[PDB]
């Protein structure tokens, strides 16, 4: 490991020239990091011949690029050769077109001649016209090598939580002279469902038919008390085509109940719509490549369809009148199930006799229930509404899924409604300063979605890659990579998971190549920080994660995940410290990369709901109840870059979501072309949205928050978050927490190692190790 390939590797793998029911393929490694594989080409034996374009994104230390030729026959797997090509030949720019050799294990050659042929060419990241330049013009063409292309003429409504009460957001001034206006997710979903006339298409990891979408007594909507299940049956009865694709976890219902069993009522919902006009379909999810035959058998009950989609037809944005319809779609992190309704208040105890009395979510305690009291787990999340042509791309993703894994041939035929539902159309003129350019992205494979291109040439144009048994759409990871690479001022992430780039982890008690969390997001982040230190340019990265991922915090799963997270932070912090040290700067690396979680703490006021019962005596449950504090769960999957570009979707920053062929995901990336930060700072809708989230978490607006690349900003934000952690973790309680953003409770050693905060080996009120524990039982494929 000596040279750094940070950029893009164009490669074509041609043949072997010799040698002496086969299924034969070839893989590309960068030293030990797999970055590509050809298709299994089959019957053909001696001179097997693939010609596969590869567009590879690199952020790797390497001495050699290595091609391995292998045979995967079910009669038995088998390695053939191993070609080397020192990266020295490739760092320069160049176009290495060798007829390189197919060698063996001691590194002398295989049978008697040939010799693999390959074409390579490496572009460092600075070759890209947008590296360190941002979106840089309203002519920006989008992310390349993706299945969906950028759309123009779109409108995006950014959703902070499921609901926002009146008089919540402060005055946040935006470019056109107007103040930021907050939108209401579930209010808008209720209206879109209520008003549909032709189609309603929904996919979820969980749909619970009993939730009511509208609950704010000071913002009442007629019919709002109806449950989503009864709303959909009413709509279907009128003749609207209501199609649902809800994840089928293929565990049967566990009739018994230990009470932070979070269950995806999948059988219950399918049953709820039986005999109605709603067509609900349980949709199984089998991954593409499960590893061992032994490994595959333990894991293939455990991968999910994770897309949260609602698609409806809606009336034409319109003054009057009259006749016609468009398509409107929703994507983000918010499923239509229990535990997801919340507001930025994120109350622990003060809503249990109002909006949460029959929607009590708390899976981190054994046997938590409303009858025993708080704290509930509050739900911070982010969603979006997409109008304009982009809405039809989400609809089309549903159509590909329904055709491959759905039910009867009952998709609404838009060609038959050409006189009612328009073709995919702008909702605004491109000259309107509110207009959005939006592009859809996915993690999905050919086993879950019909209609992917077949020829390897058409696949590579869409950025699709060959899997074990299916073609793979990984445009979500690619969209994150480009969004990070073009970043020039700051990145703000809120995500449920933050772990990956395991090829660059320290071999510390693990064999890194075993982990296979190969997506690049954490490495592109730290490489981006590194490059701005080197240029003397200001840059900051803020990351908001949950205090711990949902579940009992001592459970093997949570502790495994917290250990992956710790190794990812540790690798990043060593990149940043090494770069700082290389400039002879002695600085706090937390002034360049800073990690947060969320928390609440409420005093007990008179007249609060008093539960009848009580947790058991020395439980995590009882401690939390007495300390009056708990985490605010970060379910967000969102990244804001430079106040000008935003990604919202279902995809977590882990290998499960970023791989392509594990869970199925969806996200949108967008910007407003008239509100870029190329020469001014951007002050459009994405800026107002960031400021509203910051107001929610920090409890205040501050001048410094306008420019988060400034040192003054990151410093003020950390300092405040340190004070909130002290308020949070203190045993005494004088007053409510003034904000929610807590410095993530870890310390960074002077060399990058992650250390425990003195006195906080365990999260407050728990016996769960903040630093995580590697599991002996869970395979990395399940937890990364
Ligand atoms: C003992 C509990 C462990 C705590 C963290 C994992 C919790 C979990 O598996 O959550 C369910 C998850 C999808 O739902 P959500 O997490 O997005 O609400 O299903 C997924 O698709 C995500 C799985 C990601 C990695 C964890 C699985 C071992
Ligand atoms: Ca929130």
């Amino acid at each position: 490991a000596q040279h750094l390939l940070h950029g893009t590797l164009h490669a074509t793998i041609y043949e072997v020239d010799a040698l002496h029911e086969t299924q034969l393929y070839a893989t590309i490694d960068l030293q030990k990091a797999r970055v590509g594989r050809t298709r299994k080409i089959k019957n053909e034996p001696k001179n097997p011949k693939w010609y596969e374009s590869f567009h590879i994104y690199c952020a790797h230390l390497a001495s050699d690029i290595i091609f391995t030729v292998k045979d995967d026959n079910p009669i038995g797997a088998t390695l053939i050769g191993r070609a080397y090509i020192p990266v020295d030949q490739v760092i320069n720019g160049e176009e290495v077109d060798q007829w390189v050799e197919i060698l063996d294990n001691d590194r002398n050659p295989i049978q008697g001649g040939s010799k693999i042929h390959v074409k390579l060419q490496y572009f460092h990241v600075e070759e890209d016209r947008n590296w360190n330049m941002g979106i840089k013009s309203a002519k920006f063409p989008g992310v390349p090598y993706t299945f969906f292309s950028q759309r123009q003429g779109c409108k995006v409504s950014l959703y902070q939580d499921a609901h926002i009460p009146d008089n919540f957001v402060p005055r946040i001034p935006l470019a056109g002279g107007k103040n930021y206006e907050p939108q209401r997710c579930w209010e808008d979903i209720f209206d879109a469902i209520s008003n549909a006339k032709h189609l309603i298409y929904i996919t979820g990891w969980s749909v619970y038919a009993e939730i009511a979408l509208v609950r704010d007594s000071r913002r009442p909507k007629p019919g709002g008390d109806v449950t989503i299940g009864e709303l959909l049956k009413k709509k279907a009865s009128e003749g609207v085509r209501v199609l649902l694709l809800v994840w089928d976890d293929r565990t049967s219902v566990d009739v018994l109940k230990k009470d932070g069993l979070m269950a995806t009522h999948d059988e219950e919902t399918e049953n709820f719509f039986r005999g109605s006009d709603v067509h609900c379909i349980l949709c199984p999810r089998n991954p593409d490549d499960g590893g061992s035959i032994v490994q595959s058998l333990q894991i293939s009950t455990m991968f999910t369809h994770h897309q949260k989609i609602v698609v409806v037809d809606s009336e034409m944005p319109s003054r009057g009148g009259s006749e016609m319809r468009r398509i409107v779609s929703f994507v983000g992190g918010i499923d239509l199930c229990d535990g997801r309704y919340d507001t930025p208040f994120h109350s622990l105890f003060r809503t249990l006799d109002t909006v949460h009395h029959d929607d009590f979510h708390q899976p981190n305690f054994t046997g938590a229930a409303i009858t025993k009291g708080g704290p509930r787990e509050p739900w911070h999340d982010i969603h979006s509404r997409l109008e304009g042509p982009i809405a039809w791309d989400v609809m089309y993703n549903f159509e590909q899924r329904w055709s491959k894994q759905g039910g009867k041939d009952i998709l609404v035929k838009l060609r038959d409604l050409s006189d009612i539902i328009i073709t995919p159309s702008p909702v605004m003129f491109q000259e309107d300063h509110d207009v959005w350019n939006v592009q859809l992205f996915r993690s999905i494979d050919g086993g879950a979605a019909a209609g992917f291109p077949e020829s390897p040439e058409a696949a590579a144009e869409a950025g699709l890659v060959s899997g074990k048994d299916n073609i793979i759409d990984r445009s979500i990871q690619d969209a994150y990579i480009h969004a990070i690479r073009r970043a020039k001022d700051f990145i703000y992430v809120e995500n449920q998971y933050f772990l990956g780039s395991s090829f660059a982890w320290a071999a510390d008690g693990i064999t890194p190549e075993d982990i296979n969390a190969l997506h690049l997001i954490p490495k592109e982040l730290s490489l981006k920080i590194v490059s701005k230190i080197e240029k003397g340019e200001k840059f900051r990265v803020y990351v908001v994660v949950p205090m711990w991922p949902e579940g009992l915090p001592e459970s093997g799963s949570v502790q495994a995940i917290l250990d992956w997270q710790r190794r990812t932070m540790e690798m990043m912090y060593k990149d940043v410290i090494q770069a700082l040290r290389a400039q002879g700067l002695e600085e706090d690396p937390r002034n360049y990369l800073t990690f947060f979680c969320l928390g609440n703490r409420e005093v007990k006021k008179d007249g609060e709901y008093e539960p009848a019962e009580k947790p058991d005596p020395d439980t995590d449950y009882m401690r939390a109840q007495e300390a009056r504090r708990f985490m605010i769960y970060v379910h967000t999957k969102m990244m804001i870059v430079d106040d000008e570009y935003i990604i919202i979707g279902s995809a977590n920053i882990n290998q499960r979501s970023m791989d392509g062929a594990r869970d199925s995901e969806i996200a949108m990336g967008g910007y407003q072309p008239h509100h870029l930060s190329h020469r001014q700072p951007a002050r459009g809708q994405i800026h107002g949205f960031r400021m509203s989230l910051w107001y929610e978490h920090l409890g205040m607006l501050d001048e410094t928050f306008l420019d988060p690349s400034s040192l003054e900003c990151i410093e003020k934000v950390n300092r405040i978050s340190d004070k909130y952690w002290d308020f949070y973790s203190s045993e005494s309680l004088e007053h409510d927490l003034p904000g929610h953003l807590l410095r993530y409770p870890i310390g960074v050693a002077s060399e990058g190692d992650i250390t425990e905060l003195p006195g906080f080996e365990f999260f407050p009120d728990t016996k769960a190790r903040i630093l995580g524990t590697k599991s002996d039982y869970l395979p990395p494929i399940l937890t990364t």
